């Protein structure tokens, strides 16, 4: 099973300079509880935006490019990519817009967060067919000393 997991601010938009003009921890906290123990994939772009490993999970980097850091596995395709992960439960990608694209055809799983924040944006999370997702599990929390904006967590399964 190959989920995604993804925060969208208004318009979908989930980025800009590569950078995510949000802090949530929150959010953050939440990222870290469903991808810790899981393989996670990553576009070429999002590795340098994070710019270090993610400890506890095994990190997969997509580029055509040969890798520059052996401390994470790289692939060159979608295909091999999936086969580097084994043969385990769930499979988390984690973007950004490219590789969101190309994986949510072959996703069962998506974990959105939902964030009340107008940013102006470069990348987008793809449009996805509301009729084809069954919305499992929502829980909405307001803006407090820590999270600057109101927030919905939001799991969606393939119907
Ligand atoms: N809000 C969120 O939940 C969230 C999550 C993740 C990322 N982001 C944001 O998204 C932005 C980055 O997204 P992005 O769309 O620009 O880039 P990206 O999807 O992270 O990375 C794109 C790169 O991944 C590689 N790649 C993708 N598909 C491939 C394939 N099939 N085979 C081989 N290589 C492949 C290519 O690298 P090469 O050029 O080396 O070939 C491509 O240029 C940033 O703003 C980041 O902060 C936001
Ligand atoms: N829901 C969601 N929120 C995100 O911010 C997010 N970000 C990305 C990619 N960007 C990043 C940037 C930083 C970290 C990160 O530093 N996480 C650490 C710390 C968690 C914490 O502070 O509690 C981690 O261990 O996961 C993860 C992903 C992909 N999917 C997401 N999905
Ligand atoms: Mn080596
Ligand atoms: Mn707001």
């Amino acid at each position: 099973m190959i989920s995604l997991i993804a925060a969208l601010a208004v318009d979908r938009v989930i980025g800009m300079e590569n950078a995510m003009p949000w802090n949530l921890p929150a959010d953050l906290a939440w990222f870290k509880r469903n991808t810790l123990d899981k393989p996670v994939i990553m576009g070429r772009h999002t590795w340098e935006s994070i710019g270090r490993p993610l400890p506890g999970r095994k990190n997969i980097i997509l580029s055509s490019q040969p890798g520059t850091d052996d401390r994470v596995t790289w692939v060159k395709s979608v295909d091999e990519a999936i086969a580097a992960c084994g043969d385990v439960p769930e499979i988390m990608v984690i973007g950004g817009g490219r590789v969101y694209e190309q994986f949510l055809p072959k996703a069962q799983k998506l974990y959105l967060t939902h964030i009340d924040a107008e940013v102006e944006g470069d990348t987008h999370f793809p449009d996805y067919e509301p009729d084809d997702w069954e919305s499992v599990f929502s829980e909405f929390h307001d803006a407090d000393a820590q999270n600057s904006h109101s927030y919905c967590f939001e799991i969606l399964e393939r119907r």
